[PDB]
């Protein structure tokens, strides 16, 4: 295998997320041997701590993937610290000087990368400093990987991408939403473009609707603190599944080079329609979980921190529409929310039904291809065939398809990929500002008529679907959700 | 369900074929209620029998299918039969008395089946005789069925067809295939027409090539005396495979009614290419089974009863070329042989690769649509998807269905899936007279070449596929077989 030569800093290196999955995730990729001898790993936060300190931390981080002792003390070597106050521009030049010390040990040309896992408040400040203080390296790449969110409103993620761009091109940002860093999702692509039948059958003239589920059983629970201030629409509409629908509603790209798919993703994004105060009304639906079957299963309001007053959407269920051509008159349903009958992620498609008259008392009903993300990686194919009678009937079928034990094994961690990524300047899995930008506007028009109160608040019981309001989305257009719990 | 009124008279009324098959499926009809009070068995052979000794022959032969004695016992009161030599004009009279008591006695308006099992030899003399003597019922219905087989030549088959003619209509011959009355080989039409995916893709740009395997691991066994005169060519590829390819070529219906099923089929099978002696060499493979694996697998040449100077042959793989727009340059493959890998009847259908372009080391290979149908009914479609490794790759994976236990009870067995059929003059799962006509033709073109020895004989071990000009013969195309073993 290749080896990639790079120098990654961490911002907010003693964190807990570096902890449990930077820093064994960057081990991995030196297991497989992509990571050699010309790399360098500078760990920065304010607590003082020394070389061999951190070390230690990072050997503690590791121990529950070694194997071989000498491997892991090979690669701990690697690592070097130093406080570094991120609002202090003079303690930039702290960080420079260790930078360009581990450079040079391991004689390494530039390549940076910066990981900011830090508070989103310090995004912009660090990036800008990065330039003004002289951490970018003159030779070779600068990458930049932002830590969720990015940005709460249109408003506040162009001020942070003005920021950025400061001291990079957005084909420099690295923004990273775990979901697109995912197996199956990436798996997408390849089932429409590398299948002649899928690939051509891609569009309004077989498709009748594209659905999207990311539903979870758990509640509110102990993030009541961010979570009543966000709601389904910011934690879990505006980032994962807009990104997840990308995939889906993309035009079929010249190349798959990053830039091409992209430009096809974008193409899509630009043709979304966003809605106005009276197609918010009728086009989604709000609401917040209410009492379950049992005593541990208790209404939204009644959850600790939470403001007996809360108006916040623990579900949401919409209608997206796109002006392309491909797509002219079929509607893509989304849905996502707290305290639902199944953990679930996955992509229902609904094909047209045909008009071919068997003469039978059953005839063909709509055949469904489903891409089941989370728990469990699957694919299956609803399918119309001949039912087992005496007379001439059809019936639908299921061909299926489950992930294997080896596959399970073999796939990285959605971060070891994301990493990976950055470091080969893949940004074929990362969403680019055009389409952050356009999830925003979007977004922004639904929470304007939330906050301003000028949409109902729906409620449905804990362990259900979502509300009957949900179901009456569909009903509109003659259609239904394909997974019922 | 709707009640049948039908009288049927078995011809070789006391045969292994009628105590076995025969009267447990009309029997199971029964069960069913499909036969319930005008409805009349008349059983027919030489052997001098009356009521009472018939009746004990059928409640023997229905004995394993008991559940409830009162009502084996009120099945078995509808049957009579009448000693009757077919050779005897003067005979038939005696049947003809029989058959209008069984009418009376149930109150039967004609709706007459003739059933023929007995030896070829006697097809065409019965169905004269059936006339001249005043058999044909002249209200309602007059149904025949012919068992295997239907001629040993076209010459033989339009002298058996223009007798037949003499006192029916073709669309009242029911040609007896066991194959075409199998639950798997009728999902291949809803499987198509039913699914738009499918549908669409059904033709010469999607299709690369049509696949069609009968394998079977036993050897000629007790049967040398028949076998040897036939082959593989006159045994299976005639009657089976030929009509099992009209299924998968034919055109899309302008209904499903067995006229516009049938009208579907004849433009295929009319545009199919007839071999010359130098195509029958080049699109044909003919061969023998040789020495196995072990002492058991003896060649066929040391087979019992088989003469050490037989040519025949066991084995059959060709190409078969259809001159409509929907198959240009599609070809379909054919093969069926004894002692071979596996028992297995199939259909599979290879899709055309796409041209997308991944960039990856493995690209998008041939998606696979297989409809095995022996020894269990299943379903399985072969796709492009990802590869679990770290760069992106595109890999195969297969969708599979299989029947349930619950299928497989509800499933009617061929026989009474058949008599059924005629009972109500559906057509669909019968070759019609255009079908087998040039089913003839096509066979008698390669048998040609055979007899007059213009081809060479293959050789191949057995437990094997197949000889290796087999696989030469796909090769030429760029194809291959999809099905190994």
């Amino acid at each position: 295998v290749s080896e990639i030569k790079t120098l990654v800093t961490f911002f907010g290196g003693t964190g807990d997320l570096a902890k449990r999955k930077l820093y064994p995730s960057v081990f991995n990729l030196y297991k497989k041997g992509y990571l050699q001898k010309h790399f360098a790993i500078v760990g920065t936060a304010r607590q003082a701590l020394n070389d061999d300190e951190f070390k230690q931390l990072v050997r503690d981080s590791i121990k529950d993937f070694t194997d071989d002792q000498a491997q892991a003390e090979a690669f701990i070597e690697h690592f070097s610290y130093r406080a570094h106050d991120v609002t202090d521009a003079a303690s930039y030049a702290v960080l420079k000087e260790a930078i360009e010390e581990a450079a040079d040990k391991f004689d390494i040309d530039g390549n940076r990368i910066f990981y900011m896992s830090v508070a989103p408040r310090f995004f912009g400040t660090i990036a800008k400093y990065l330039k003004s203080e002289g951490l970018l390296a003159d030779t070779g790449y600068n990458r930049l990987m932002i830590e969720k969110p990015f940005g709460t409103s249109y408003d506040t993620a162009a001020e942070l991408q003005n920021d950025l761009e400061n001291a990079f091109d957005d084909n420099q940002l690295f923004r990273i939403d775990h979901y697109l860093g995912k197996e199956m999702v990436q798996n997408i692509a390849a089932l429409r473009f590398g299948n002649p039948i899928f690939d051509a059958a891609w569009n309004k003239d077989y498709i009748k609707n594209v659905q999207v589920t990311l539903s979870e059983v758990l509640g509110v629970e102990e993030r009541a603190g961010y979570y009543d201030t966000a709601g389904a629409l910011l934690d879990m509409i505006q980032n994962h599944t807009m990104q997840i629908v990308g995939w889906l509603a993309m035009e079929k790209p010249e190349s798959f080079t990053d830039k091409d798919i992209r430009a096809a993703k974008n193409a899509a994004f630009n043709a979304l329609k966003i809605y106005d105060e009276a197609e918010v009304n009728k086009y989604f639906v709000r609401a917040q979980y209410g009492a379950g079957d049992s005593a541990d299963f208790k209404p939204y309001l009644e959850e600790l921190d939470v403001p007996a007053d809360s108006k916040n959407n623990t579900f949401i269920a919409g209608e997206l529409q796109f002006d392309l051509p491909r797509w002219e008159g079929v509607p893509f349903y989304v849905r996502s929310g707290k305290r639902l009958a199944a953990k679930q992620t996955r992509v229902d498609i609904v094909f047209k039904a045909g008009t071919f008259n068997f003469g039978s008392e059953q005839e063909a009903c709509e055949a469904v291809l489903s891409i089941i993300i989370d728990p469990k990686g699957a694919i299956e194919l609803k399918l119309n065939a001949k039912s087992v009678e005496d007379a001439f009937n059809t019936r639908t079928i299921d061909l299926g398809w489950t992930v294997s034990d080896e596959d399970k094994k073999n796939t990285p961690e959605p971060y070891e990929r994301m990493i990976h990524d950055t470091m080969n300047g893949d940004g074929s899995n990362f969403a680019d500002w055009n389409g952050v930008s356009i999830a925003w506007k979007f977004v922004d028009a639904i929470s304007a008529v939330y906050t301003a109160d000028k949409a109902p608040l729906e409620t449905y019981k804990s362990g259900s679907m979502g509300p009957e309001a949900s179901d009456k989305l569909l009903a509109a257009n003659g259609d239904a959700w394909v997974f019922k719990g």
